[PDB]
């Protein structure tokens, strides 16, 4: 992987592993998902980042997901060659945007494209807060002056407000629980489970029969090494679905969600 | 990834993620076993299978996996660059043989090595068998015809016989059960799935203590998509040893036994 000629965006390509593909020998989302995290990791080693700039540190302040947003217009094959393009943005006080662009190596064409908003968390109270004027301009020689949007159109479906499900839900999968593999180098529960486990209450019949097109994910409340989940889901409807995961026993919620899916 | 000069086994190199490192920024033992299935993959796929022979294809036989053993002498870091050697041999009508090497591609120093045993299974009726001389004919020529082992000494840990976990368990996590991305292209639990299972009763204070060294795993019945798992472990000990045991949470079937030896840090 490489930052681009103007140092504002990285790129890098992923060969896709035989363990990495589902029942269509093509990528499963949580592959993107992962594949669209490491690219950002190696974004913020090459500027320089220990992406906590030292500013941050001082202060005992993260950057925490508050919201993932997918398109997939085709699933690399294994043993293909995807591209990933990413650049950062600052919102204002609000937080930061990453946002990401997948093209088949062989033929330049995009197929995929994705969003993530991030706010400014302190690591030991777990309070939010607005991002100060002095993290703004330490992050800001690293992103782009102009906008620059993988989604651009305006009211688009990665700015949509997600209604919280009612019960009693259509389908559901109780008891999931994280293991070792599902955490990661600071032993907190990785994004990518929580996108494994909505998709664990959609019926095999869907995914037997339809191609995942769009998933939006609002993270509201982590789920601890130690804590138990119920993933919720409801048809809205091409077939649409709200999703709710929330803690199993006192039924916190931890992430609402919806998603699109293609008949094949 | 590419087969080497003589066309007998196969190397390729892997930059280890992010998403890839424990706790110590070094991959886990689980991230080891995914890097050894994908080379695995690639050497099948280099000689031209898609690993079922042709007489294989033709009889509806498939090579299950009896036994992993893998021994790690470093974890390489999130950022550094491994290299694996993978081949295959033939242990007679027993069954087959996959062996590999890891090694830290700037010092160029062996850090690791796996052993895996494999037996062919009818893919319908799910009965094992011998292996026919056929097929042994038919995989010889990818293979060293002198013996090349990873664990070539006398009586070296990948042979020895596992014993029966005997309740009461020292340590045990019940109900665990596979999500999709456990799941292969073929809708079966990934082998992979079991070693991390097998780690989920290992207590929490010996992982942040110790660094595993070695583990045995025998493969004796598959967990189905719709099967729920219990994990056991029992203490069999500055190295701490432990024995293993998987079994579906209901009737207690078998499906796993396993050891690690784990130093500590
Ligand atoms: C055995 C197990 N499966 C899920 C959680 N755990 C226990 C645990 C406790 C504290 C930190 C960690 C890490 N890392 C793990
Ligand atoms: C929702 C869920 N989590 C684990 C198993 N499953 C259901 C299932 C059933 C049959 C095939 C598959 C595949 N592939 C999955």
């Amino acid at each position: 992987g490489s930052l681009t000629e103007d140092g504002l965006s990285y790129k890098e390509k992923f060969v896709v592993r035989s363990y990495e593909v589902g029942s269509n020998k093509t990528a499963t989302v949580e592959t993107i998902a992962n594949l669209l995290q490491e690219v950002g990791c190696n974004h913020a080693q090459s500027v320089g980042f220990s992406a906590t700039t030292t500013t941050m540190r001082k202060l005992h302040l993260i950057w925490v997901t508050a919201r993932m947003h997918i398109e997939i217009y085709k699933y690399p094959a294994w043993g293909d060659v995807v591209e990933i393009e990413t650049w950062c943005q600052s919102e204002g006080r609000i937080g930061t945007r990453r946002d990401w662009i997948l093209k088949d190596s062989v033929t330049g064409e995009v197929t995929g494209r994705a969003t993530s908003k991030w706010v400014m968390m302190n690591q030991d109270t777990r309070r939010l807060q607005k991002v100060s004027d002095d993290v703004r301009d330490e992050y800001l020689v690293f992103c782009p002056q102009e906008p620059r949007l993988a989604f651009p159109e305006e009211n688009n479906r990665s700015l949509k407000k997600i209604p919280k499900l009612e019960d009693p839900a259509q389908y559901s999968m109780i008891g999931l629980k994280p293991r070792r593999a599902d955490l990661d180098m600071n032993q907190h529960v990785n994004n990518v489970t929580y996108i494994g486990w909505v998709l664990e209450s959609i019926p095999q019949e869907i995914v037997d029969t339809h191609e995942l097109q769009v998933i939006t994910l609002d993270y509201r409340r982590e789920c601890q090494q130690d804590d138990v989940v119920d993933s919720l889901t409801t048809t809205t409807s091409d077939s649409q679905f709200l999703h709710l995961l929330r803690l199993s026993g006192d039924g916190q919620e931890i992430n609402r969600g919806t998603t699109l899916w293609r008949k094949k």
